[PDB]
């Protein structure tokens, strides 16, 4: 059937009926040639056919429609019971196996691409996706945890707040507002990571690109636990105009078992070397231009770079927002 998961490369914008907003979002981006972490959507029908396999639907509705919406003890109660069922009832085999298979596919493809161990335990993020509250689990490892966290996502539909808000609506609306999708995406396993601005934070010059980069996970650069290398390009060209290479003393990497990060020392030989090649700056610079023309304002981008087993450098776009000062001023 194939009804329950869809790879990101195949999700379009016009798939909002089946994957929701966040996921059709990520779909248009890949489509616009913006390289977001690879993964798949768990489609709205995974949750839908779950609640329809037994009386589960009637009972959750009953619970939501039952509540004293001005009593907190009423919301707690309904929340508790609702969640127990959402994590508890049997998941239909067709749903479970497809989610399992989609994850194994991602893990094997990735282990091939990264040229790392094919151990079916690739770390992923799992994040909820309303059809029109964000739940996020990071560093999820193995098919069992993916299934477990996908269910947690479905359960977050039944917070005190979320219940109270649907308890109001017409049955139609609550049914439509109970639809959910789930995104399963690679955690980065960055060789180099960092941030990029398509405007100078300092001057508000919108004709330059600033990249701050360090070894391993972007966390060391985002949290200021390392002194990054700094590069400046002009957009016209693009032309590299300036670099400043630091002693990069620490990095974060994935934990071996994939469940967290670990802080460690960058060994001598790598500390004072430039962590981005001239071709990689140009890759990054080009993605910044794409990303900024897509959104239509200057960006503050968080990126990662992986070197694939064959050798090609692959840039991942992890997050992106308007650059704050440009925005503050405006």
């Amino acid at each position: 059937m194939g009804k329950y998961t869809k790879k990101f490369n195949e999700v379009r914008s016009t798939d909002r009926p089946l994957v929701g907003g966040k996921c059709a979002s990520l779909g248009e981006m890949v489509q616009a040639g913006l390289p977001v972490p690879d993964g798949f959507a768990v489609t709205i029908d995974a949750y839908e056919d779950f609640r329809d396999d037994s009386d589960l639907r009637a009972e959750l509705r009953s619970l939501v429609f039952g509540v004293d919406p001005d009593s907190s003890k009423s919301l707690q109660d309904a929340h508790d019971q609702a969640v127990a069922l959402v994590l508890g009832r049997n998941l239909p085999a067709a749903i479970e196996d497809e989610i399992r298979e989609a994850y194994l596919t991602l893990s094997r493809e990735t282990a091939r691409r990264r040229g790392t161990g094919d151990t079916d335990r690739i770390p992923v993020a799992v994040r909820s996706s309303s059809v029109d509250q964000q739940e996020t689990y990071l560093w999820v490892v193995g098919a069992d945890d993916v299934i477990a966290k996908v269910r947690e996502c479905w359960a977050s539909l039944y917070t005190p707040q979320a219940i109270a808000y649907r308890a109001g609506m017409s049955e139609t609306d609550a049914a439509e507002a109970s639809k959910i999708s789930v995104a399963v995406q690679l955690m980065a396993d960055a060789d180099v990571a960092g941030v990029m601005f398509t405007v100078s934070p300092r001057t508000g010059d919108r004709s330059v690109i600033a990249i701050n980069a360090s070894w391993g996970l972007g966390q060391s650069v985002v949290s200021g636990e390392v002194t990054p290398d700094e590069y400046w390009l002009s957009k016209i060209g693009p032309t590299l105009t300036s670099s400043r290479i630091a002693s990069k003393e620490h990095e974060y990497v994935p934990a071996p078992d994939g469940t967290g990060v670990i802080f460690r020392e960058v060994e001598q030989a790598r500390r004072e070397v430039s962590c981005l090649s001239d071709s990689e700056l140009m890759q990054l610079a080009e993605i910044g231009l794409r990303v900024e023309e897509h959104y239509g304002c200057p960006q503050d981008i968080e990126w990662a770079l992986e070197h694939d087993s064959d050798g090609t450098s692959r840039v991942m776009l992890l997050q992106s927002r308007p650059e704050t000062n440009w925005k503050k001023r405006k």
